C-alpha cells in the first residue's frame, strides 16, 4: 500500500515526540518530523536511523517562536500532532517568556493547520498539570475537569508557570477550533515512563527513578502520581487520531498510586536498589491515590499495554546502559 497521508509531528527530537515518530513510521505513515535545528545530528540522527526512516521519514526546520515556520511542513498533511512545547522554567518573566509563548505557538500550528486546508485532524498532546492542579484535590479527575490558573499564579508553587502555559494552550486551541470548525483531539498523558533515544534522561524519568536516585526535590511529585506507558500514550494518540468517532479532550492516565505505594513496589521487584522508608519532605501517614480516569478513551475500544511494572523495567534498562547505577 502507499503510505497512509502524511503527518506531522511537532518536537521530534523529543522524549515523546521521537518515540511517536517512530510508532507513526511503524503504522505505515509518511512522517514530517519537525526539529528546531536539523543540523544537530547529536538529535536528528537518532531519528534518522529508526525503522522505516529512509523511506518515509523526512525532517523540517520549525521553531513555535517564528511565525510561518511550520507551514511547508504541515502543507499537504492530514494530521498534524503537536507535541512540541516551551521546557524553559528558570525565566524571570516566565508570561512574556514561556506562557504567552506556548500559548501564540499553538494557535500559530492551528492556524498553519487552517491554512493549509488539508489536514483533517489535529492531535495536541495536553498535560495532566492542565487538569488537576487546584487548591482542592479531588478524588478522581477527568477531561472535564481543569486545572486553575489563578491558583497557579497566586501561589507560584514550583513549575507553575508550565501548568498555566499548558492550561491556557489547551484552552486556546480548543477555542480556535471550535471557532473555525476545526477537528482537534486533546490527549492528556500523566507522568510518562518508558524507553528514550537520546542520550540524556528524559526530565520525566528524573521523577519516576528518584526514589531509587536521591532526586529528593522530586518526592513531592510521587506523593500523589499517575502514570502512563510511553508506548501506551503514542499508540493511543494514534488511535484516536484515526478513530472517526473522537473529539475532544482525552485523559491518558492507567495507573494511580502514593509515593509510599511506589517505594512498596521498588523495594519488592527491585532488591537490589536501595528504597528509602522515609522520605523527605513528605512524613505524615495517610496519602491515599488520585485518579485520573481514562473511561472516555477505553471506551472507544483503545486498551493499555504495560503495567507501571512494565514502566520501571524498561527505564531502568535504558538507564542502566547510561546514567544511573546498576
Ligand atoms: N514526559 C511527560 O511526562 C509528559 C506528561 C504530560 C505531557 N507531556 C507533554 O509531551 C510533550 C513532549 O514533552 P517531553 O516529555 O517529550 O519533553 P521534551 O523531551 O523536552 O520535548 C519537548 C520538545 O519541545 C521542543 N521545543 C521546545 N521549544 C521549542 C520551540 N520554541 N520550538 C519548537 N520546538 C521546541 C524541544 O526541541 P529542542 O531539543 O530543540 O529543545 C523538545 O524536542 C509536551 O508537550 C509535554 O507537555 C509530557
Ligand atoms: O506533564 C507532566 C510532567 C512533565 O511534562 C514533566 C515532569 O518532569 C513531570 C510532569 O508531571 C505532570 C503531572 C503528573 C501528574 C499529575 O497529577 C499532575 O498534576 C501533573 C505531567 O502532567
Amino acid at each position: 500500500a502507499a503510505a497512509k497521508g502524511p503527518v506531522v509531528v511537532t518536537g521530534a527530537a523529543g522524549f515523546v515526540g521521537s518515540w511517536l515518530v517512530r510508532k507513526l513510521l511503524r503504522a505505515g505513515y509518511a512522517v514530517r518530523a519537525t526539529v528546531r535545528d536539523p543540523a544537530n545530528v547529536g538529535k536528528t540522527k537518532p531519528l534518522l536511523d529508526l525503522p522505516g526512516a529512509a523511506e518515509r521519514l523526512s525532517i523540517w526546520k520549525a521553531d513555535l517562536t517564528e511565525e510561518g515556520s511550520f507551514d511547508d511542513a504541515i502543507k499537504g498533511c492530514t494530521g498534524v500532532f503537536h507535541v512540541a512545547t516551551p521546557m524553559d522554567f528558570e525565566s524571570k518573566d516566565p508570561e512574556n517568556e514561556v506562557i504567552k509563548p506556548t500559548v501564540e505557538g499553538v494557535l500559530s500550528i492551528m492556524r498553519a493547520c487552517k491554512e493549509a486546508g488539508t489536514v483533517r485532524r489535529v492531535v495536541f498532546t495536553s498535560t495532566a498539570g492542565a487538569v488537576n492542579v487546584e487548591e482542592r484535590q479531588k478524588p478522581v479527575y477527568d477531561e472535564n475537569n481543569w486545572s486553575d490558573v489563578d491558583f497557579c499564579r497566586r501561589v507560584k508553587m514550583t513549575g507553575w508557570m508550565y501548568f498555566v502555559s499548558k492550561t491556557l494552550a489547551d484552552k486556546a486551541a480548543i477555542a480556535y477550533a471550535a471557532e473555525h470548525g476545526m477537528d482537534l483531539i486533546s490527549v492528556i498523558p500523566p507522568l510518562v515512563i518508558g524507553p528514550f533515544i537520546s542520550a540524556g534522561m528524559p526530565p520525566s524519568l528524573l521523577t519516576a527513578l528518584a526514589l531509587i536516585t536521591g532526586n529528593e526535590p522530586h518526592y513531592s511529585i510521587l506523593k500523589q502520581v499517575q502514570f502512563v506507558h510511553l508506548d501506551d500514550l503514542c499508540d493511543a494518540e494514534i488511535f484516536l487520531f484515526e478513530h472517526p468517532a473522537a473529539a475532544g479532550r482525552y485523559v491518558c492516565s492507567s495507573h494511580a498510586t502514593t509515593i509510599h505505594g511506589l517505594a512498596a513496589m521498588l523495594r519488592e521487584r527491585y532488591p537490589e536498589y536501595r528504597i528509602p522508608e522515609r522520605f523527605r519532605g513528605i512524613d505524615d501517614g495517610d496519602l491515599q491515590p488520585v485518579h485520573f480516569s481514562s473511561k472516555k478513551l477505553l471506551d472507544l475500544g483503545f486498551a493499555f499495554k504495560y503495567t507501571v511494572e512494565d514502566m520501571y523495567d524498561a527505564a531502568i534498562r535504558t538507564c542502566r546502559e547510561k546514567g544511573l547505577i546498576p
